[PDB]
């Protein structure tokens, strides 16, 4: 039992509204779907047809349960999601306001199951077999989740592939100064590195994109992805530079476009492609779950991707 | 500006199922209401056209500024109700099981607003001399809400009518042992008393609903109301012991029934109504709440609680 991608940490309730472009005081109804940037990635991923599985919490309670049945729904196993016994299933709310404003309301106090995890949770030896070890900077915001984090990426041993998400949010964290050091020994034990522009500026000190990506690379990285948002998005090695512009679409809700790409590059870097067509496959699904309502549920397959890739 | 209900305590925003008879994992969307215990009896007092006030709090937050705008359509004051500049505006869930199960999921961490009320929040004025004040047992379950609470009940002498909810819930409290603490002083600064079985327990040691109403007599209480359930409500004084049975109805939704109650006896005592009109009026009340889906905006006004009676 070894996976070909192996994601690590956020899982939780979306409550997102069933009426968009409305502020939280006007919201009427909500639905209801799983969500979590690492469970996003693991579900996108499976949508690629790969064999995918998440180390997280839930909470003892019926949205715990839930999210459990929900994963393995959506083709995820959820062997390595134990059940916390003290902290209870988070909830995250938005508002939407396309095309560029969804505002979160996070309740993941005082502490979320899965900043919990513990490496007992998990198979080591899946750890060092999976063809792909997917994780975040959130993950080292709070013990015991740091300590899991720092046991999981030393035994990984930098094997490719070994893909941080440079993930930051500053409310999950004391300080943009714990985000930096925890984020520099991240990266010393990854071999590809993603991040926007605050996510680069946090990390390697640097707001450039080209000018990050070097300073990823130096930490020992071997591909850089530096998203740009309106410039698009650049991919960097060693042996090659590739730059894709925005693909635009009518967007109804952005929440978890990037877990849709981070889903989509695991494929594209499982199937031996090239990094400029990476980086295009990527970019493109990631703009198709921007294109609809919902996010875990609506992440795209293979042939939904290559179709719209023009 | 002196109320005839000044009410104190818990105040959130209720995220309850719109489908009926299903577990959180098959709920397919929730509605937005203005919820909590003590916002709901000032709602219900408000209905029954009684110049209503709450001391509570919200977060800094839209689910807040909802809760504030919320409070002030459904006629009550909102004058006493401060923004928290820390904490969260609370969430609850629930799952809608009839005749008997309503489950409750409180997102009340680290601290809800609610519990951080200070005396400065209130006009002292207005505590001394409301017709009803009108407060819970939760609110003594954390400081700063317990000293102030004490340092209110202290002010207000015992004066007619300060009516104690006894209101037990027991993941609210450190133990049961810290409950029966506070509420034995809560006791000791009050007129009146309202509880079920299990809070009467905890308040006075007697499940019994003639030996807890004697035992709340003996604390210091003018009138005892031990609700129980099918078998009606019972009200007690030092000359009268007066049993009503329940209103039958088809149940949807039991939560805040007991709210509905509570407003309704706020009336009743207002009214100066014979005690068994007051209970019959009440118990009416309540089921009415009991059989809609909603909760804060199904409470009833005086009408057709006449039209139920007639």
């Amino acid at each position: 039992s070894t996976h070909e991608v192996l994601a690590i940490g956020r899982l939780g309730v979306d409550i997102y509204p069933l009426q968009s472009g409305v502020g939280l005081a006007d919201v009427q109804s909500f639905g209801k779907y799983l969500g979590g940037s690492a469970a996003n990635v693991s579900v996108a991923a499976a949508r690629h047809g790969h064999n995918s599985a998440l180390l997280s919490r839930v909470g003892n309670d019926p949205f715990g349960e839930y999210l459990l049945a929900e994963l393995e729904r959506l083709g995820v196993d959820n062997q390595y999601v134990a059940t916390d016994q003290t902290f209870k299933t988070p909830v995250t709310f938005c508002e939407i306001f396309p095309p560029d404003d969804f505002p979160l309301y996070f309740y993941r106090e005082p502490k979320a199951p899965d900043l919990n995890i513990e490496s007992a949770d998990v198979s080591l030896d899946d750890v060092r077999e999976a063809d792909i070890l997917w994780f975040t900077l959130t993950g080292f915001s709070e013990e015991p989740s740091r300590g899991t984090h720092r046991e999981i990426l030393t035994t990984r041993a930098n094997r490719r592939h070994t893909i941080f998400d440079l993930d930051y949010r500053p409310m999950f964290w004391e300080s943009p100064e714990e985000a930096t050091k925890q984020a520099e020994w991240a990266l010393q034990h990854s071999t590809v590195a993603v991040g926007n522009k605050e996510e680069c500026e946090i990390a390697v000190g640097e707001t450039e994109p080209e000018r990050a990506g070097r300073a990823l690379l130096e930490r020992g990285v071997e591909l850089a992805i530096v998203k740009q948002g309106p410039k698009g998005v650049m991919a960097m090695t060693k042996d090659e530079t590739v730059e894709v512009p925005p693909f635009f679409v009518d967007v109804i809700n952005g929440l978890g476009a990037g877990d849709a790409f981070g889903g989509a590059l695991c494929h594209g870097l499982l199937s031996e492609w090239p990094l400029e067509k990476v980086l295009r496959f990527a970019n493109t699904a990631g703009a198709l779950v921007a294109s609809r309502l919902e996010c875990s549920t609506a992440m795209p397959t293979t042939d939904e991707v290559e179709a719209s890739l023009n």
